[PDB]
């Protein structure tokens, strides 16, 4: 008589998304944080609660110490992650979790010692008749409609590439990298202490990635704009802090965003954004080389840097051949191309015989996920 | 009021071309050879194929492996063999093969262990109303017109020679050798090795076999051209690869097809092409040396080699006594000339008193073949 | 007055051997890496070196990068490459490079650019009397003592082998692949992450490439294994870190030296170490195959895993023809047989008229290596 | 106590015996091939010899290539038949020919520019004090202690027969035949690639060979065996190739010894082995005929087939008219009945004043035996 859809989370490391299949946007987006207060309390006629979860959160920040439940991928607290996902299914969507089958994200390269604990919790804590799990960068490709070109997925965790040539994914050529938005913020508050301004609570961490994703740029040249910021003024910008206070910030605005393609300036040894890719193409056949260079798809909330599409096109170009072509493919909306793949391919008339059951879960629950998700 | 036609189907080993009786030209020709994908792949959305056959295999030849269901002349695998005739009847000449009588080739001194299946084959999955089998070389000179010389036959797979004096063909002295251009191919790629380039994948294989049949050529005098290439460096050709670099051969353009003349480079003891030639004629009587020598005539892929009309002349000449005259007769459709002569014969009046009809097949079928084409 | 010795010089890929003529062990065995600092200093009374050479880097690896510059057998740098040997020569063996003659090994199937530029470095830079290069699998069989037998080698960026009767090699039966120790080790690393341990910088490297060499084995039933691993815990070991942590491995004690006889597991499609020599003994003539069955030799450092010499039986056996017998000869000082056989050839008496003298190379220097070493 | 013991050696065209007087058997007997290696050779400490005679030559044939001195009975090379001859009298018989004469058999219907040569040799290279030449055939008949009927010799090269009456022979009525064993090994390998093995080598060719004398027998009736043969299986055995293989051989068991009597299978145009005793029969006078079809003598290798005297007598009874006996007589040890001739000749008391003395060779030596041999 009725019908059901399907939610869809996109839990990533840093923010989270939720919805219901077949729409074109997330309903509830919030952060992901958990926060206590540590301090005692004088007042008596006050509802004072214990632990703040999500937007709340972040509104009373002033006098609460703020934890992050998900760190570089891998969760590390079980008793403040349950929390998160007790505030999505109620306070937000208003659904009970009983009988919409749940899909989740993960990204590549993680223990499986992970996945187990994923599964233990939603099928007994919540009892959902059905699950799946699968790999972000996959994802964003149902978003672009095409089966041919290497996914970059930048999120705040984790970086990784996988290459998939047509109805194909070649697993020995899938990279990792340990760089994305919570290593850049850390550099940005080690080099603004340079004109004054130190930042060092939690609280005043939040203050300083608004800055972030506000002000910076990537430099077509970089070489060519510290020349120019030294000696002129035009690029200095301003900006107002909850105090009152105004700061100005010169060369600083695209220092911090070029770390990505020098990770020599956070003291790790490793390939750039930009080699990386061509090190995953080179390690594919001779013959899909050539498909690859023409289809890259960009991804992530790290990547919505302006003007960073032009310098990913100069970079390529000097290492690859110069007969081939090189486009970069950036949609608008790749804040949000890894959800919408998610909706589009829990949608699929065919994929409906994939689901986890209850039942199989009763004979090899902890161990079923490996096996029926590779 | 309606005649009904004769297919002809040169099957080779490695090529396979078909077409229509009465024409001067096959109609479809393909490679043959059977693909299978060897990944899992991760799309859903996707009509994913299991076996790919014919140009759609040469097409995504970059996630699949390429076998071959004929060596060397005599098929090994009829799972396989039986998709490339069935794609051949249905996906290329769109004809029901229930009307036509169909006409097949073969090279002499095989087992007929192989010439009882084909026969219980066409007569039991198809049904067709006859068929008939001919040697290929015999074929080859029905084109040219001519009932007199000695065929050179150099396939793929095979290399024979047949002498026919006048309307007879003597059955002692015919010869074969099983050298041909796979041998070539596999050849060329191991000294290919030496400048640095190695291709060891079957999907590589073709590239280099395109290589072969585009850069190669027959040198009038072997020793000679060694020391002009070592000096000098007129002789150095480039070439493109499908990924966009640039690769160049020197010496290596001659030194694979003069394997032919020397079989002793790939460890083969044997005489080359030429010595065979010269073996088989001194095999006939004494009144029938004279025509033979004024009469040859080459057919085959391999054979279309630049400049191989002239070498092969000087080596008969050093042989054979100063007397006579010897001509070599290479026509300019010689890749082409077995299909042709089948189409001419499958069209004489007085051939449709030789067909192996169903009626036939019904007493003694898997043992009629090898009395009635005797 | 006095008397000469010669150097042997097993360069191989991955570690050098240096010692003199005479002696059944090596004097010198060290890695050859290349080490440089990443960083500044800020200390000024300190003697700080530029470039750390050989155990010293293994030593001082926390704060370097260290480079291999040899890659497949074929080395890519030569400036670093100049600095290993001016080490051995000086600083190890403590002996001057102008009175005694030098041997070098070198795998086959290489590049002759790669021999032509070894002659220029050996007679210009130091100016050596004499000079000879061999294969690195021919000389394993004079330390077993015997004349026929079919040689395996596997070191650290190649294995081969090479057929010979008595007397003799054949080298139309020559194989090669590109799969070593190397590939493992990047394999071990790919899968350590499975229980959270996660490996990445090029320092770090090394100590997974000890894990594998003191807890790794081959099993004699694959399937066997993993039924019982999985129930019980009698195979898990422990291993400590330099850093004073504790780490446990299970099932994958047994997965990483599984991958040589399934390269299926790494994304390349070739034949099992097992399966090669098969291939290699069918290419020889129909009487040699009873000799060289009842005679197969092992060497390098690949195949000191335990167990080795059962499971290879096994394979072969159940390829080959049950008549005969199958008898693999592993010596237990296998890890040093490439280098011993170099010590017996150069001590024998009939082998000094076959050095490369100084006088040669002043007319074709670069080029004499090619044919005085056919 | 002492007398001057003869060397008699039946040299023949294929295996070469050799022996002293007065004996019953041959001492020494072995194959006459000459070998050359066909490779290079990577050892050093070995004694690799340039040229292998004999036994040794059949032990290491699977790194060489064989050719055979003497074809058809006519040597054609002499730098390697006198290979064979000093092997014979130094190595395996151990007796200088300095002291004892030397006897030789020769086919009849030679040219005589052979026996030319022959007496160059050994009055030069060797200086024998004697030696003379005899026919092959007349010496059989010694062994049977008989002086007339009818012998026919079947070697490797040759078959000839001669009649003699009564202590004398009749030149007129000798005829011959080039169809012989090495026709029959050939004749073999043609119709054995029916059931898919392939021989090609000359060194194949000797195991090819050694089927023929072990598994080939006459059938009495040829045309009933191959009705039985193709309904049951009774007549299928196996054999095991020197690699493991084993091969079952059909039909084809008494099919290559039925092409004696039926020469047309090899395509020459020639009466069978029955009919040409007959015409030489009767080539001769009207009384004598009476006595020779009484007195039938085989020899030669080749009569050694199983069941080959019934077959004659048949086929003589229905040519000759029915008064008369047939009589065939085949003694148990045919197969040295030449040399036992030979033995028995050298002995006798008045052969003494019939040898070739040296003083005789100094004044006409290249012709003298023309005339005393006649
Ligand atoms: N406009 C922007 N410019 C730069 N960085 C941005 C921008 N918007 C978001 N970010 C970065 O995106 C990071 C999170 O990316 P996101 O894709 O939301 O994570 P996830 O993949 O876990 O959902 C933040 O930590 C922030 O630094
Ligand atoms: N232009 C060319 N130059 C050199 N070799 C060629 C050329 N065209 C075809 N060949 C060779 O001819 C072979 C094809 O022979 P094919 O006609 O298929 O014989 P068959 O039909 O008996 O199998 C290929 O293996 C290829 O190497
Ligand atoms: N005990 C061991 N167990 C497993 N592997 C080993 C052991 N000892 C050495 N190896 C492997 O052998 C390799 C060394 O090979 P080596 O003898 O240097 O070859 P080459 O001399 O040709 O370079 C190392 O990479 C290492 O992985
Ligand atoms: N048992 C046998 N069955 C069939 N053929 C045989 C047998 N023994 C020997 N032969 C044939 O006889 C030949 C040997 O003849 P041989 O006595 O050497 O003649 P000659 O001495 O004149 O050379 C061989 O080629 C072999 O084929
Ligand atoms: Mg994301
Ligand atoms: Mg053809
Ligand atoms: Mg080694
Ligand atoms: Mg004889």
């Amino acid at each position: 008589e009725e019908e059901i859809a399907a939610l869809v989370i996109d839990n990533g490391s840093g923010m989270c998304k939720a919805g219901f299949a077949g729409d074109d946007a997330p309903r509830a987006v919030f952060p992901s944080i958990v926060g206590r207060p540590r301090h005692q309390g004088v007042m008596v006629g006050m509802g004072q609660k214990d632990s703040y979860v999500g937007d709340e959160a972040q509104s009373k920040r002033g006098i609460l110490t703020l934890k992050y439940p998900i760190e570089h991928g891998i969760v590390t607290n079980w008793d403040d992650m349950e929390k998160i996902w007790h505030h999505t299914f109620y306070n937000e969507l208003r659904v009970a979790p009983e009988e919409h089958p749940v899909l989740l994200t993960e990204a590549p390269l993680n223990p499986k010692a992970n996945r187990e604990k994923m599964t233990q919790i939603m099928f007994e804590t919540f009892n959902t008749p059905a699950m799946y799990v699968a790999i972000q960068a996959v994802l964003s490709l149902y978003a672009s409609g095409r089966t041919t070109g290497i996914v970059m997925d930048s999120g705040d965790g984790v970086t990784h590439t996988v290459p998939i040539y047509e109805g194909y994914a070649l697993p020995h050529a899938i990279l990792r990298l340990d760089l994305a938005g919570r290593d850049l913020t850390d550099y940005l508050m080690k080099i603004l202490t340079e004109r004054g301004y130190s930042f060092t609570t939690t609280a005043e961490r939040e203050i300083v990635r608004d800055i972030k994703e506000k002000l910076c740029y990537v430099a077509l040249d970089f070489e060519q704009e510290m020349a120019t910021a030294a000696s002129s003024s035009s690029l200095e910008k301003s900006y107002e802090l909850p105090d009152g206070q105004v700061i100005t910030i010169g060369n600083e605005r695209f220092r911090c965003p070029e770390a990505l393609f020098q990770p020599s300036f956070l003291g790790m040894e490793s390939c750039g954004i930009h080699e990386t890719t061509f090190n995953s193409i080179m390690k594919c056949d001779v013959d899909i080389r050539k498909d690859l260079y023409a289809n890259t798809v960009l991804s992530g909330g790290t990547t919505m840097y302006p003007g960073i599409a032009d310098r990913m096109q100069k970079e390529i170009t000097a290492l690859a051949p110069s007969t081939m072509k090189i486009k970069i493919i950036a949609p608008p909306e790749r804040k949000y191309s890894v959800w919408i793949g998610g909706s589009i391919l829990a949608s699929l008339s065919t994929f409906q015989q994939m689901w986890i059951s209850k039942q199989e879960y009763d004979e090899s629950g902890p161990s079923i996920v490996h096996r029926k998700c590779f």
